[PDB]
């Protein structure tokens, strides 16, 4: 397996391996998935983290 | 700025700051988005890079 290209959108990276496999070349993408939570408030940091903590041991809405 | 936590799914990631938000906690999400192409038929690694390197420069479908 060697990397072809990197690209930073779906439209271009389908489009790509679109033409590219209709040419008789197949391709294979992939696409990243990743969810930040980044607070302004240091102050609210505190609160945010402890309810934060106290609800990821608690699977039932953020799931 | 500081990071409250990392997820890996957009329904956790908003719920979290939904939930932070009506209590008085403004919170940020950031949604990666990286598409990775890798061929596996290195022959085909040669074309494919041409090919592509030519198209990368023509942006009117990939885009």
């Amino acid at each position: 397996m060697l990397m072809i290209t990197s690209f930073a959108n779906p439209r271009v990276a389908q489009a790509f391996v679109d033409y590219m496999a209709t040419q008789g070349v197949i391709l294979t993408i992939q696409q990243h998935n990743q969810s930040d939570v980044w607070l302004a408030d240091e102050s609210q940091a505190e609160r945010v983290r402890a309810e934060l903590a106290r609800f990821l041991e608690n699977p039932a809405d953020l799931e």
